């Protein structure tokens, strides 16, 4: 039986918590120029073949986003891989808050943003001390969550969302790229989250979500992994499934945590043991792949 390394999620919440601290990773700010080199530094640290894509993506306003997708392949040389994706940015606008006072305000995006960064981050540095079979490439995407506000009068595009995401799928960071499968990482650091398997995932990758809550329930997270399908949730693996035809799932919890798009998506609310879950499920996967 091949070792399946530990998911260390005191680290992990480290990773989380480094992000936060660069205060809001809204594109076209400081913060976010300071959290992609931060991020790209670490894959650098944990031996990652970093390549960076730094594309001018056009918001549903019209704004050009100075956008960074950061890449991180491990064997790069092999044909059969894993991609693993999270997004970065935060959204510039708390548009869910109970107070209206606050939908103008940039949210800390601690579970949207930074929880799945942190758990890909402890993950690369499991992969880095002992490589799975199959070539794992680890994908930060940029500028997922500057899709119109809910305050906003006017159309309301599905593409606004999920720009970087577009972007590398159209535009692979690598010519000729190909993965078996992908697994996105959305919101996996909240208290008491638990994760259904999300629609779009089961209509176009049923065999990796039966994978992945197998994998769950044997790891011990069978209380976190519910076999059930859930929502159906526009997110980044909508568009790397349409446009790569990458089969990926998207781990998302089951509606959105209370904190989404809130002032309050903040360390208070994330829960190492929600990383673990999450994290030590996908170990458990790809190093299981043959
Ligand atoms: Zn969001």
């Amino acid at each position: 039986v091949v070792n399946v390394p530990q998911f260390d999620a005191d680290s992990a919440y480290l990773y989380v918590k480094n992000q936060v601290d660069f205060g809001p990773r809204v594109p076209n700010t400081k913060e976010h120029v300071a959290c992609g080199n931060y991020l790209a530094g670490k894959l650098e640290a944990f031996g990652a073949k970093v390549t960076n894509q730094y594309a001018d993506l056009i918001a549903y306003d019209g704004t050009l986003l100075k956008a960074r997708n950061i890449i991180g392949s491990y064997k790069p040389e092999s044909k059969k891989r894993i991609a693993l994706f999270a997004h970065w940015d935060t959204r510039p606008w708390a548009d869910n808050d109970a107070d209206e006072k606050n939908h103008h305000t940039p949210i800390l995006g601690a579970n949207d943003g930074a929880s799945g960064v942190g758990a890909l981050l402890e993950i690369a540095r499991l992969v880095n001390q002992q490589q799975p079979e199959l070539g794992i490439d680890i994908i930060f995407l940029d500028a997922e969550d500057y899709g119109t506000p809910q305050f906003y009068e006017g159309k309301h595009k599905e593409e606004a969302w999920c720009l970087g995401s577009q972007y590398w799928s159209r535009n692979p960071h690598v010519q000729g790229y190909n993965a078996r499968f992908g697994i996105l990482l959305d919101m996996v650091g909240g208290e008491n989250s638990v994760f259904l398997k999300e629609g779009y995932s089961e209509e176009f990758a049923p065999d990796i979500n039966k994978k992945v809550w197998k994998a769950a329930k044997k790891a011990g997270y069978g209380k976190t992994f519910i076999d059930e399908r859930g929502d159906t949730i526009t997110d980044d693996h909508l568009f790397i499934n349409r446009l790569a035809r990458i089969k990926t799932i998207d781990i998302i919890p089951n509606g959105f945590p209370p904190t989404w798009h809130t002032i309050h998506d903040n360390m208070d609310h994330i829960d190492k043991n929600t990383l673990k879950a999450v994290g030590q499920t996908v170990l458990e996967v790809i190093y299981n792949e043959k």
